[PDB]
């Protein structure tokens, strides 16, 4: 039993159940984990304001939102880091305290009475953590808040402060009362300290128009709460170093390339499907295992939907994978000097950037589908490479029986696409007819291309409603 | 000031000096860090046997060097998890308490009266860190080693085993004797504890044949010892399961494939080279920073030198990287049906094999030169595509400005010998004439093969020379 404005601390040793014991009272109850699983690349009151319009009710405005979101950070004592992101063990961020102040600031938000943690002081120093309880304590007694937290082992100071402490042990309850006379109540039963020591060691020694209004609204902040993170990519170093090192090659090998040699032609249109095949699957492959924890844990909570979430992804993911594939076909374009005219420039562009989406597809769609990063991408490579063996330039004689692949592979599709926009059906050039007329024309190339985009974002999505 | 014989702690809060403050002295002297630097593969004897044999002098026979290893595992209880590998955090292996024993244990083979310990006790269980502290005090007293260890925070049980206690603040000594007579100094300084609490927590508040030989015998360890990590390294089925399916789908593309089309199967040979000439250099990029840290602190003992270890980490790789090929050339050849004969078939398993070498050379020279396994992999990246485009494949009118590329490129190498392996000179086939005869010799290219697998490695080793 726990009374309202009483500050009750788990205590026990690792394994001792502390974790497992831990709609209407769902909704003023605020859970917090020992993991802090936030987006790294946004900053404190961003994070903090992003959750507030994402958990707060509609009839509550954005203005008025925010300033709560801003007295909850500078009633947490985030204000001097509110100008710093989050970021994690790769991008440097927010201190550990810090980070578990935010984190407890995003169950905050909601204004919840009974504050369940688990594990808030493990694992930082013993000033951050004199603080966070010191913060905790505050809230319990001012603002009479129901707070139950389990902690590892707590310091001398720490373990003073709080007003009622429950025991555990190997799964079954030793004591449960306020911490200072839990020492009496064993010197009830006969366990004395031998030596000055803290009374917290011991007891570890002893133990219908409304729903799309706001399925647009979440959807359109949670484009607004990934830009940050598509931002990363957008101007990663090696990213960038990659795609313009690419796009110099392309340039410098092909340099005013000729229309009479079809196989150079041939073979830079194959190397670009298969450079703009690779590189957007396997990016993508990466984000869905990796931010699979947090999409789980939002979503236990109920403060956005798989649909708007989905949705919200692939908007802030299309700027990104379409802004360097547009810069690489210019360059690459004006460099070699590929069929001349505005409008077939248009048409390329538009058929890379339709073909990349697709991989980018297909790419998410084998990481929703697998749950293991490093599998996904292991998959991912695996059918790229059987697609580009497959796309109509390494092979020209397809076994009869086996055909069927090369129809469902998208850079061959691509590679088509890119033959067609470049030399037409073969008029001026008239192994020619198999190599640039092809099988498949221009307008089923393409609608088979946005079908098979289409069908990954549909099976990825699929995929994470299985889960 | 510390005595034989006693245990001495230093304590401090995160930044006031531990860590800083902690040629026969020194090779008495066994300092041991907070990482536990080890490999994840060997088992808890297997390296304590081999830096057994890698540290004591050759005077010290084989049978019972591992007779005194056996003797200092059952001294440090690990006993009961010897026949378990260490493991890290990616692959399961013992607990943090069994790893850092078996740290302790890795300066313990030499026998050191002076033992320094910077921060083992931090980051562990109550449990776990209680024993740990037991049998250092048992070391410390029955043995007579002269211990100076430091701890972020100490239990009590714990805290009340050191005979000596340093204290630390922003860098300067606060109390210097015993811990228990801290609490009466601190007391009669005019500070005494308003609570029950542990004294511990008390004090952070306020705070020429010869030689050969040796090589021979080092190189044939350490070589030994890789065998271990080189074992696992790639044998995942993230690597080995991409490789059969890319071995089944490039034998069923091409099968029976015909030697009229010129086209299909110099295409086929271009793959080939391109999917052997990323894959090792890119496992090759991945094992140096891996392995940097560890190298570092072994190499600061003089334990070995470091031409004998990379001769074994390069001889391991070559054990390593040289069965998969073989197995993909195995099943490619017969289900392709390429050229007839035994002779043929040896001479391009014996031209992928050193084509595969020198792209390990490149991909360890590029990890070397760059401290960065991220941009060390990128680099790797963009050279392995600019050898590809210039392997004569796809750019058949390389532009005179930058045609050097296609002579030092390595893919290009691999395509020529291969196709002269396949056709010859093109006197069954007689375009033939670039596609086929080109202007680079068997033997030269066999020749400049060799000359830049030999090349990577030196670079590679110069690179170490450096740091
Ligand atoms: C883009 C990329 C990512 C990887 O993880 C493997 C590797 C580095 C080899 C690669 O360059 C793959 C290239 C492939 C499949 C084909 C090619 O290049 O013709």
């Amino acid at each position: 039993m726990i009374s309202p404005g009483e500050f009750m601390a788990v205590l026990g040793p690792s394994g001792s159940g502390k974790s497992t014991l831990l709609k209407q009272t769902l909704k003023r109850t605020g859970f917090v984990a020992q993991d802090d699983l936030l987006y790294p690349h946004l900053t404190v009151r961003e994070t903090l304001v992003f959750v507030a319009l994402l958990r707060l009710p509609r009839s509550l405005t954005r203005d008025v939102k925010l300033r709560a979101a801003e007295s909850v950070i500078s009633e947490l004592g985030l204000t001097k880091c509110e100008n710093t992101v989050v970021g994690n063990t790769f991008i440097r961020g927010i201190s550990g305290g810090e980070r578990k102040r935010v984190s407890i600031a995003h169950e905050l938000l909601i204004n919840p009475s009974l504050l369940v943690l688990d594990e808030p002081t493990s694992g930082l120093d013993a000033t951050a953590a004199l603080r966070l309880v010191q913060t905790l304590a505050g809230l319990a007694h001012g603002k009479g808040k129901t707070v139950v937290t389990s902690i590892h082992q707590p310091s001398s100071r720490v373990f003073q402060m709080f007003d009622t402490v429950l025991l555990l042990s190997e799964g079954k309850c030793l004591f449960v009362g306020k911490g200072r006379d839990a020492m009496a109540y064993f010197e009830s039963v006969g366990f004395s300290p031998a030596f000055p020591m803290n009374p917290a060691d011991f007891l570890l020694d002893l133990a219908i128009t409304t729903c799309i209004a706001t399925w647009f609204s979440q959807l359109c902040i949670l484009l607004h709460r990934l830009l940050k993170e598509r931002r990363h990519e957008s101007f990663d170093l090696l990213r960038i170093f990659q795609v313009v090192a690419a796009s110099i090659l392309c340039g410098l090998m092909w340099w005013h390339s000729d229309y009479r040699d079809v196989h150079d032609r041939l073979g830079l249109l194959f190397f670009i499907s298969i450079f703009w095949g690779v590189l957007p699957s396997f990016n993508a492959v990466f984000t869905f295992p990796q931010e699979r924890a947090i999409f789980t844990r939002e979503r236990a909570s109920g403060m956005y939907t798989l649909s708007s979430y989905f949705m919200a992804h692939v908007l802030g993911s299309l700027s990104m994978e379409l802004v360097l594939p547009a810069s690489f076909l210019t360059f690459t374009y004006w460099m070699v000097y590929l069929r001349p005219g505005i409008v077939p420039f248009l048409l390329t562009l538009s058929v890379l950037l339709l073909y990349v989406l697709a991989s980018q597809g297909l790419g998410l769609a084998l990481g929703a589908a697998i749950m293991d990063a490093k599998k996904a991408s292991t998959i991912v490579t695996v059918t790229m490479l059987a697609f580009v063996l497959t796309g109509g330039y390494y092979v020209n004689k397809v076994p009869s029986g086996m055909v069927w692949m090369k129809y469902v592979s998208t850079t061959f599709y691509c590679y088509r696409l890119l033959v067609a926009i470049q030399y037409g059906s073969g008029e001026e050039i008239l192994f020619v007819e198999e190599e640039v007329i092809g099988d498949v024309g221009m307008w089923t190339s393409v609608g088979v291309l946005f079908l098979m985009f289409f069908g990954y974002r549909v099976l990825a999505y699929l995929a994470l409603r299985r889960i």
